[PDB]
């Protein structure tokens, strides 16, 4: 299950709960076409990548988190290891998402 993050504190808790695992965060908006497009693929990822943690931030529900994370396009995928951001890209690109996960997992 992709865990929804609705506060700065929940984000910090999720990063701590991940330990050493790659954490991938989908920053999305329900009105944004490419976000809706990629959402089922993003949920399907736990079947492919069983030691990666998947989080979701809805930028409308959590504007202060969005601001802190310097998002400007959606969907934006941010990659975290041991509590730090180690990569990012934006766009509904299945191939790039898989390749980026593989590069950091």
């Amino acid at each position: 299950s992709v865990k929804l993050i609705e506060s700065k504190e929940a984000f910090q808790e999720a990063l701590a709960a991940a330990g050493d695992k790659l954490v991938v965060v989908d920053f999305s908006a329900t009105w944004c076409g490419p976000c809706k497009m990629i959402k089922p693929f993003f949920h399907s990822l736990c079947d492919k990548y069983s030691n990666v943690v998947l989080l979701e931030v809805d930028v409308d529900d959590c504007q202060d988190v969005a601001a802190d994370c310097e998002v400007k396009c959606m969907p934006t995928f941010q990659f975290y290891k041991k509590g730090q951001k180690v990569g990012e890209f934006s766009g509904a690109n299945k191939e790039k998402l898989e390749a980026t996960i593989t590069e950091f997992a």
